[PDB]
């Protein structure tokens, strides 16, 4: 009986071990709920979904702000064997319409901030045809008020589908199961220093895979979620103090802003131990200033396809291994697949993952699914290097890969050669559109133009790189666009140089 492997039943079990432990605290909306209350609201959510015709395998799209309803809808769907489709509320109406059609969502639950997108979608001549119900905030709240908190007969779990999350032309839907979600939650919970009764600040959207995994591992470990649905750097330290927060989810921008507000210098947070951050590596200067406040930083690497698991750079290693994405986590194997097709745990190549945290499939894309795997190893499309001690360094992401005359070219391959040229101080490589090649690799170079010439860089590149990998344009710039935490902004580069191509 797969109920024992059901994420919604897991919540019920946390509500049995620790019924009176705080589960969800959102001071902005005055929500302070125990695990027993959260389980009861999940049951009410399940009752509401049942009432709407949702059965095992049916998709319920979620387009709403962070809230305990978001969590309990997810849990409620889990108990029913339904499949949640959490949608990014920043997407425009055509992208949301695609997702609804592709997922074949039956019910759409939307927040008030998303009413304009839903309105635009429902106004189409032929809206997504599978949607039988569009349920906004007021309707959901009224339904919840009259629902019974009966525990559903839960008879699904394990490898049963649980959610579809879209990742990007058109996105693909990444299908996760009760098993993958549980594995990812276990992976985090067994790898990071998380403790029974820890209080964890979530100030990132719940439609991001890592935030979803955070919600689930919180129930798994008995952690209280402290919710900040709209991040405000001028309000976050107060919240961290008032709610005795132990761990916080963040990204480097957030931690940078949090360092600049008056509260950083002024409030003391003795219970706060570390942030878990996603995104580019944290700058050393930021790691150090947080370390002076006795706060550590955990970093890592994950994808939608890995349910937010993958590698973690533990606190002890943040400075030691600046720029690393860390080591493989519990329940995850991570390696690199060479140009030769050999998978190795040490060296350079395409990052590959083998783990129960992996997606079951891309939704209604069986060939894409097969092509993404090599003997159980998921091919990320990202390139990196694993050092002799097992630390992963990401070199380039799939999103920045260039297809030039049908050949794949990653920018880091070129950047790491050109940065070597004497007189070059910085280099970033992007693809620019091209009638002939589709995209060409353009090197944007900051250099002493008295010492360095375009011809010299290209003829120098011709020394280390196959001919098809040579930059087809070299562009000298006085500056490359970077964010305050020092990440090269390739999206800005592409915008800047759109004026140079037809
Ligand atoms: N080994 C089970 C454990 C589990 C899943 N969900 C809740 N518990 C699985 O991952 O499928």
């Amino acid at each position: 009986d797969d109920k024992m492997k059901n994420i919604g039943w897991m919540l019920r079990q946390r509500a049995t071990v620790s019924p009176r432990l705080q589960a969800y605290v959102e001071p902005s909306t005055d929500v302070r709920m125990t695990y027993a209350q959260m389980n009861a609201l999940a049951n009410r959510c399940a009752d509401v979904l049942t009432a709407l015709g949702i059965a095992k395998g049916d998709r319920v799209a979620l387009l709403m702000p962070n809230s305990v309803e978001f969590c309990c809808l997810f849990y409620g769907a889990a108990k029913l064997g339904a499949v949640a489709v959490p949608i990014n509320t920043r997407l425009a109406a055509p992208e949301v319409s695609f997702i609804l059609s592709d997922s074949g969502s039956k019910v759409v639950i939307y927040g008030a901030p998303s009413a304009p997108v839903i309105d635009a979608i429902r106004a189409q001549a032929d809206p997504p045809g599978t949607v039988t119900d569009w349920i906004g905030a007021d309707s959901l709240a009224e339904r919840l008020r009259s629902a019974a908190a009966d525990e559903p007969a839960v008879e699904c779990g394990g490898d049963d589908n649980l959610f579809i999350m879209y990742t990007s032309g058109h996105p693909k839907g990444v299908v996760h199961t009760h098993e993958s979600v549980h594995s990812a939650a276990s992976s985090w919970a067994s790898t990071i220093d998380v403790r029974y009764r820890d209080r964890l600040l979530l100030p990132l959207p719940m439609f991001h895979v890592a935030a979803l995994t955070t919600v689930i591992f919180s129930a798994m470990r008995g952690v209280t979620l402290i919710s900040m649905p709209q991040f405000d750097a001028t309000k976050v330290w107060s919240l961290i103090v008032e709610e005795r927060v132990c761990i916080g989810g963040a990204v480097p921008a957030i931690l940078n802003f949090m360092r600049q507000v008056p509260e950083f210098a002024e409030l003391d947070a003795p219970d706060f131990r570390y942030f878990i951050t996603g995104g580019a590596p944290m700058p050393e200067a930021l790691i150090k200033i947080y370390a002076a406040k006795n706060i550590e930083v955990v970093q890592g690497y994950a994808l939608t396809e890995s349910c937010g698991g993958g590698t973690l750079l533990l606190s002890e290693d943040a400075l030691r291994k600046a720029g690393s994405a860390g080591r493989a986590t519990m329940f995850t194997d991570v390696a690199v697949r060479g140009d030769d097709g050999v998978i190795r745990e040490h060296g350079e190549g395409e990052v590959v993952i083998k783990s129960d945290i992996l997606l079951k499939e891309y939704w209604n894309r069986p060939e894409a699914t097969r092509d993404a795997f090599d003997n159980g190893w998921f091919r990320t499309g990202d390139i990196g290097e694993i050092d002799d001690e097992g630390y992963l360094y990401i070199k380039d992401r799939l999103k920045d890969m260039i297809i030039s005359g049908g050949e794949n070219v990653y920018p880091a391959e070129i950047e790491s050669v050109i940065i070597g040229v004497p007189g070059v101080s910085e280099v970033a490589v992007i693809g620019l559109p091209d009638e002939k090649w589709g995209e060409i690799a353009a090197a944007i170079v900051v250099a002493d133009q008295n010492e360095v010439s375009e011809q010299q860089i290209v003829e120098y590149c011709g020394t280390r790189l196959a001919r098809y990998k040579l930059p087809k344009k070299v562009i000298f710039a006085e500056a490359i666009p970077r964010n305050p935490t020092g990440k090269i902004l390739k999206t800005v580069l592409r915008e800047q140089y759109s004026a140079t191509v037809p």
